[PDB]
């Protein structure tokens, strides 16, 4: 009855969150970052597509601009054509079996090594490239290109190594074992401009699980994205496991959804684009060798809801940060603030005072900058249109800000607007700019207003309640259960931390697969269960049949 | 929560379970149950009357039921949605209790009933009903309850001054559960697992399994399931799919059935994406063209009994059933002779009246006709030869004898296409072409569900295991390709065989929850500036 299949013991991994650095004067990390920023000033990196180990150039040349100094081309790159994308698919597929057969721990090692490189010798580089290329301030780059990305890599490695210990029951005469296979085919990873870390996770998590990936990074985050890619390769990622293939969005989507070998799309970006990809997969369902798995994290129209018992100062600082950090360019950013009439004079006064102290400027040159320019000309134009809507709409009034200037960078001052209409389009539609809308509700209608918070928008991503009354917190928590997948009590609606607040939400905000938590990796494995029986079978008949 | 698998009873002469089952069978002889749609606690009849027939005696209408129309389905959605918030707010343990109670009822006082209804209504023999309506269903309920209660213990890291907690919310909207004729347990799981996780469900049971499905439904209600959590809504297939995919509140489809129907539902959801409040989650377990691959070192008796069971139990009406057998030339005289001899002894007949029956009639006239077409194909094809069986007679029941066919063409359509009948095709390969044949096992079909390798050579087993990694989601070494046991062999496969969500394992329930993480901060927030800015 000897076992012909032998299964090895599964190991464990101890990881903790990457500490956030202070960047105090004279500190090594501040000195290193300043030097890295200096290294990037006046520089343009020519970034190729990478298929296997080959650097490939097409004639479709594109540029990434520095948002706060758009005269500065930080990168020249190119769009993969359909031929190159299909070549990348073929080469990835040819590399997949070997990679899938590698022990999980060996794949995890690549990501653990990459995390250590990001933590130490490459921290300043990835921070600086995120600052200059995406317009982030020091701390916004630090929580993203360093801490969050490092955390994704370490925590997903832990989750993946430990997943292999999740095994079924065996009863004599048989032994059962689950093999956590990668998906058969390739995964397309499509990442957004606003977080360097998201690109690394979208391509990296499926790769960890034995998949091969075509990664289309965001044009407006190309510089930092390529830095991450190179680090993964230096950390030991074999060729053809992640293909670095910037591309026109529609072209990329058309190509990957036309391949019989597509097994997954890991997407973060706009709802309409995700829906389009979902429809393309459905249209082509008959050609696929298996049913592709779509994961999408999309936008939000997120709320801070204030109860009369709230700590005012916390409401003010938490809301200023949530609404305006990184120019409000977060799917988690607060864009609607609900305030009870009893607290509005206090909160309005404080918001306006603090607003006047917010510095908008060049984040590389002036570390006093709270936030900088928005990402590109398209974002600037959209935000400008909303500011113009605020002036024209009889239900809207601009309380603070409203100015913008795109002469040097895509600069928009933080803007606070009051709406007298809780259903105004500005209360519903995601702007992705530093534009906060305030609705003041009578204290006596708090319950009815909680219903408005829940029903007004199509989104379900983040939200916060500020209140010190326990019963109120319990009630609001119950009522807003499906209004936010990441819900905050007396804290701001942004800044989820890996392993602490797994991130994502439903309604129109996506598929809610909770990257940052222990279950996300399950989307990228298709388990096989093996039963080995160690004794001969008996007759085909059963005893009761006699 | 601690749970173990339900014992499979032996049904020996004079045993309590055999006495009880015989009584329950007698109770159903000549009976027709009028089964209403159930919306909330309302029993509703439409004019669209339908009948479930006993497969082995189709003159016996075992149930009269009706199809819910679009109006009734929409009322069922409305009522379910209004009950969902309270149900979802219940502690996981309180929801689990309903399923644990139902499991105990199925194990004991209701075991004979659900077995008998599965036998008479779906044509199962004693043991096939036992492993299904009792053991597997009981196991789904107990194991999923354990998995769910334990899932609540999966919580994130808290760091002062904040506390983090995950709330495993049910999906917002309603789930449509669409279940197949062939296992009573699958219907219970498809509707029950989402309900356990705080969802509300429109359950469209299979027409041809209506009697046993309603028995399970009633047991759930008696076990404490509140009204409007699971709506019992038999319906015309296209009408049901059209209606649920047209609702802005659809949040999931839990489907087990044909590939084309699943694909159609997937396309309907995609067409209507803009209408839905959230992205619906589709789970589909579909068919297979499952293999038994034999190496020359195999134990022949195990190959023979395992293959006879896998190919022919329940008339081969399993997504896991072996329908292609690959045998090396060196063992073929043995395996052929033994298969044909044992074949002559297989009793096909009335499973209620004759416990000697190995398997009975196939499920309905449509199945009978499809299987007959394949038998006629076998008689026509120059590369196919019927070695044994091939007879069929639908005068009294939908009776098809077990059929064993040899193909000289490893790529014949019969080697590729799912028949869902008692039809085994054998391909004999030269011993020295064993590796080439292993590749054929993997490359021939579109499916990836179950398969077995019979071999007593470690190196061969290791090689075959690696080579067939994606040819089967449930892979067996020296055992038959059917009979997955909850908690032991979580079930499912990829390629064309479905989404592979592995019901029977700990992760399946994750498809039916959409987590929320709550962070509470216990100290004031301070300034919006950062120290490095000064
Ligand atoms: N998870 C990030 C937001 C990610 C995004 O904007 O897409 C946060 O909590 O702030
Ligand atoms: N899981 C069952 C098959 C279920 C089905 O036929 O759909 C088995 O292993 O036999």
């Amino acid at each position: 009855g000897s076992h012909m299949l032998r299964w090895k013991h599964t190991s464990s991994l101890k990881v903790a969150n990457e500490p956030i650095l202070a960047f105090s004067q004279g500190s090594p990390e501040r000195d290193a970052l300043q030097k890295a920023l200096k290294d990037l000033k006046g520089q343009t990196e020519a970034i190729p597509c990478v298929v296997g180990d080959e650097e490939v150039w097409t004639s479709d040349i594109q540029y990434q601009l520095s948002p706060f100094n758009h005269a500065h081309k930080v990168a020249k790159f190119c769009y993969a054509d359909k031929a190159l994308l299909n070549r990348a698919i073929d080469a990835a597929l040819a590399a997949r079996k070997e990679w899938d057969l590698k022990p999980m721990a060996d794949r995890a090692q690549v990501f653990l090594k990459a995390a250590d490189m990001l933590s130490g010798p490459r921290r300043a580089e990835v921070l600086a490239k995120t600052m200059v290329g995406q317009g982030k301030t020091v701390i916004q780059a630090e929580i993203d290109a360093a801490a969050e990305l490092i955390d994704f890599f370490r925590f997903n490695a832990k989750f993946a190594v430990e997943l292999e210990g999740e095994q079924p029951i065996s009863v004599p005469p048989s032994t059962n074992h689950t093999v956590y296979r990668g998906l058969e085919g390739f995964v397309a990873a499509i990442s957004p401009f606003n977080f360097t870390a998201i690109g690394g996770n979208l391509a990296g998590a499926p790769a960890l699980m034995g998949n091969v990936v075509l990664w289309k990074p965001s044009d407006t985050a190309m510089l930092a994205s390529y830095a991450v890619y190179r680090i993964l390769r230096e950390a030991g990622l074999p060729p053809n496991i992640i293909q670095f293939v910037p591309a026109d969005g529609p072209t990329f989507g058309d190509t990957v959804t036309s391949s019989e070998h597509l097994c997954g799309i890991n997407f973060t970006g706009s709802v309409p684009t995700f829906k389009h990809l979902w429809r393309q997969v459905a249209q082509n369902l008959d050609r696929f060798r298996t049913f592709p798995r779509l994961a999408g994290e999309c936008g939000g129209k997120n709320f801070h809801f204030v109860h009369s018992s709230a700590d005012v100062d916390s409401v003010v600082s938490g809301t200023l940060r949530s609404a305006f950090e990184y120019g409000g360019q977060k799917c988690s950013a607060c864009s609607r603030l609900y305030v009870p009439k009893s607290l509005w004079p206090q909160i309005k006064g404080r918001l306006l005072e603090e607003h006047s102290r917010i510095k908008v400027g060049d984040p590389a040159e002036d570390f006093g900058t709270f936030f900088s320019a928005v990402i590109d000309a398209k974002a600037f134009a959209r935000i400008k249109k909303w500011l113009e809507h605020a002036r024209s709409s009889p239900s809207l009034s601009i309380l603070a800000g409203g100015q913008c200037n795109e002469s040097v960078g895509y600069y928009v001052e933080p803007c606070i607007i009051e709406s007298k209409d809780p259903q105004e389009p500005i209360m519903k539609e995601e702007i992705f700019g530093p534009v906060l809308t305030v609705y003041v509700y009578p204290d006596d209608k708090y319950r009815e207003t909680l219903k408005l918070v829940d029903s007004t928008t199509s989104y379900g991503l983040t939200g916060a309640v500020f209140a010190q009354d326990k019963a109120i917190v319990q009630e609001a928590t119950r009522m807003l259960r499906n209004a936010a997948g990441n819900f905050y009590i007396n804290d701001k609606s942004t800044g989820s931390v890996v392993g602490q607040q797994p991130f994502g939400g439903a309604r129109a905000s996506g598929t809610n697969d909770k990257p940052g938590g222990p279950h996300y990796i399950l989307r990228w494995t298709s388990p096989q269960v093996i039963k080995e029986t160690h004794k001969p079978l008996g007759d085909w008949r059963y005893s009761y049949m006699q």
